[PDB]
């Protein structure tokens, strides 16, 4: 089947490059403007009962908006808030701002609206020393995106007031700071990537055109990637995190494909088969290797679709689309370009030994394959060494803890938390709804109050059981349905909540009313439980698909079993070492980050990407080995020539992703640096260890019994004809 495709691609010749370049540039120009519309409420699981409870609560009572913006204010020049003339300036300034933005801001809430007050809540608005006071600036909106987009436009006008002596914090400043750090990362990305990719391409080739071509190929492939993700975003919203990383990862991995192309054609010119059919061969081998890589990557990324995480689904869509488009379009354009330009690659040059290294590599391989036990025991000890960290795991949620302490916004947030205690809380929501729809009797409310009170472990500020479980006050933006009601109260320790939430789920309300449990801890617990339940089945389906496609590619079962165990080993190893190195040593101080319980969808996608990359290196090695076996030489000759012919190519492929991972770790956000550490350490250490020692030593044991296969295991191999 590949012969026909190769014949068509080298008969199409010239005009195809022009039409494809025109199409991809048009798509890129159309897709430049896709970052305007993004979503930020997509990390919540929609199938959980807690989110449904929250939706019913905000439908009946209206969404709360006092926690979006909190402003710490302090009078300067050693003057307290007692002076009556001081607050006049602040009130006039904020009144002018809200007048300028009456549609954009409705008003303000704080201590200044009524100095004389008897409310226990408003008296606490003012501190003991009469120095710092916090005010609340509500923002309107049906959901979060309009809230945030009206927030940044008033960000500077609200910040400048009182001569720049106000400290703003809340949920919206955090989102604005993530937008700012993504913007600076985008500014840094290309300008830091181009010199490093240029120098590594100069190192591996040293030819100006052979290095300039992949740079253009990556740029044209990413344009199509963003175009395809825009088309798929037209139906389903896409979270911001899909823009800065995934595409470039595509770019990163895409380079590898192009690298191999622009590599092997070169060595073909060392041989000698002519410009016309140079493509002939190179296209066949490039096509087979890229289709194997593409199908295995998409098969590794597809099992995550079963997860109901919308953000994770968007990431999987983006990565699958980028890999597919990069593979197909890049192989087409490079094949046609090498057909057109011909063998004159080494014409311009910079003006516009190696045998000893090969012998050393052969000696290293011989030493490796001579003694397999003294390095087999290190495998077991490092297995234990990676299992030991696995006990130390903690999972949490998204908060301000991610942001580095250097940013002034977290400094303001932590100052507010430290000096002003107890104002920010995340109480659980216990929803009562009636099937009939009749108004809820106060007797039933008291009964449910008692049933929720009978269990301990809750926080009571003024030490009387009666006033606990206070009803949610009704905001003026919700329709008060008497058939549905909610109550809430705070908690002391986040960890014990799963028990308290579980017990609240356990209790039996009266027959007439039915109960929802919700809140910020309930959604986290539901997500953790769901992923813990669906992890083994996802791993099983992933491993069976991987091994069945490995069998479909070339054959044999011992090699796929070794590959499966190898992938399990590497995914355990990288996770264990990345969770250990930060804990045992004070390595967090150098990169300036703090401990925090990791959240699970991201580590799942990291497992997916390390799976893909390690297994892609494995299938590259296996494909070259089976090519050598089809040549007809012995196993030792095949192993040595396989190491010799592509050690430099594998090293360059590893260096590309090491360079991009460095480019990411120069960023500021901690979670991104965490995933960059994971992928970098995995690729570098594990790939070096497997290529240098593990693979040659382990592939020497079985022998001829490895290639043996049942009759129906070979009939399907000869029938398909794809390989």
């Amino acid at each position: 089947m590949f012969a026909w495709w190769g014949r068509t691609v080298y008969q199409f010749r010239y005009i195809v490059i022009g039409v494809m370049v025109a199409l991809c540039l048009g798509g890129g120009v159309y897709g430049i403007s896709l970052g305007n519309h993004v979503t930020q409420s997509g990390f919540y699981d929609e199938g959980s009962q807690s989110v449904a409870a929250s939706l019913i609560g905000d439908e009946v009572y209206g969404r709360d908006r006092t926690s979006h913006v909190v402003a710490i204010l302090t009078p300067p020049d050693d003057k307290k808030v007692t002076d009556k003339a001081w607050q006049k300036k602040v009130t006039e300034e904020l009144d002018q701002v809200v007048k300028d933005h009456e549609d954009q801001i409705v008003g303000w809430v704080g201590w200044l609206k009524a100095p004389d007050t008897t409310d226990p809540t408003v008296s606490a608005m003012k501190t003991q020393d009469l120095r710092h006071t916090f005010i609340s600036i509500p923002l309107q909106g049906d959901d979060d995106d309009e809230i945030l987009k009206n927030y940044q436009v008033v960000e500077p006008e609200l910040q400048q007031v009182n001569g720049g002596d106000i400290r703003l914090a809340g949920l919206n400043p955090l989102a604005s700071e993530l937008t700012g750090t993504i913007g600076e990362d985008q500014k840094r990305a290309e300008v830091a990537a181009i010199p490093l990719v240029a120098v590594v391409l100069f190192f591996v080739f040293g030819t100006v055109i052979a290095a300039a071509l992949p740079a253009i190929i990556g740029g044209l492939a990413i344009a199509g990637a963003l175009g395809i993700m825009r088309l798929v975003a037209e139906f389903t919203p896409v979270h911001f995190f899909a823009q800065p990383v995934v595409t470039l990862i595509g770019l990163g991995i895409a380079i590898d494909y192009g690298l191999f192309i622009v590599s092997r054609f070169r060595e073909e010119i060392a041989e000698g088969y002519d410009t016309e059919a140079a493509v002939r061969r190179t296209v066949m081998t490039s096509g087979r290797t890229v289709v194997f890589s593409a199908v295995i990557i998409v098969a590794s990324s597809v099992p995550l679709l079963l997860f109901p995480q919308g953000f994770l689904k968007s990431i999987t869509y983006a990565i699958i689309a980028s890999v597919m488009l990069a593979a197909i379009l890049s192989i087409t354009v490079l094949a046609a370009a090498l057909a057109i330009l011909g063998p004159r690659v080494d014409a311009l040059g910079v003006t516009t030994r190696e045998e000893v290294e090969r012998g050393f590599w052969g000696r290293l391989v011989n030493v490796v394959m001579k003694r397999p036990i003294a390095f087999a025991a290190p495998i077991l000890v490092v297995m234990v060494l990676l299992i030991i960290p696995l006990g130390q795991l903690s999972l949490g949620g998204i908060s301000e803890k991610y942001l580095p302490p250097d940013n002034a916004v977290r400094q303001s947030q932590e100052q507010f938390d430290k000096l002003f205690p107890g104002f920010r809380t995340e109480p659980l929501t216990l929803v009562m709804k009636r099937e009939d729809g009749e108004p809820i009797t106060d007797a039933q409310i008291a009964d449910m109050r008692a049933k929720a009170l009978t269990v301990s472990g809750f926080t009571d500020p003024d030490n009387d059981p009666e006033k606990m479980w206070k009803e949610r006050p009704a905001n003026d933006s919700g329709s008060k349905d008497p058939s549905v009601r909610v109550i809430q109260n705070g908690l002391e320790n986040r960890n014990d909540a799963a028990k308290k939430i579980d017990e609240l789920r356990a209790l039996q309300p009266p027959h007439g009313i039915e109960v929802f449990v919700g809140g910020t801890p309930a959604l986290e617990q539901d997500s953790i439980h769901s992923l813990f339940d669906k992890l083994p089945l996802m791993a099983l389906i992933l491993i069976v698909t991987t091994t069945v496609l490995m069998f479909l590619a070339f054959g044999s079962v011992v090699l796929p079993i070794k590959a499966a165990l190898m992938s399990a080993l590497t995914l355990g190893s990288t996770m264990g070492i990345l969770t250990w190195m930060f804990v045992d040593g004070h390595g967090s101080g150098l990169m300036n980050y703090t401990p925090q319980p990791l959240m699970a969808p991201m580590i799942g996608l990291i497992i997916a990407v390390i799976w893909g990359l390690s297994t892609d290196y494995e299938v590259f090695l296996v494909s070259r080995m089976v090519e050598a076996r089809e040549r007809g030489m012995s196993t030792a000759e095949a192993i040595r020539i396989g190491t010799a012919t592509t050690g430099r190519l594998i090293t360059g492929a590893a260096l590309i992703l090491a360079v991009v991972a460095g480019a990411f770790v120069f960023s500021d956000l901690v979670m991104m640096k965490y995933l960059a550490f994971g992928l970098l350490i995995a690729l570098l250490l594990d790939a070096t260890i497997i290529r240098m020692f593990l693979v040659p030593a382990v592939m020497k044991l079985l022998g001829d019994d490895c290639w043996w296969a049942p009759r129906w295991m070979k009939r399907v191999q000869e029938k398909l004809g794809l390989g």
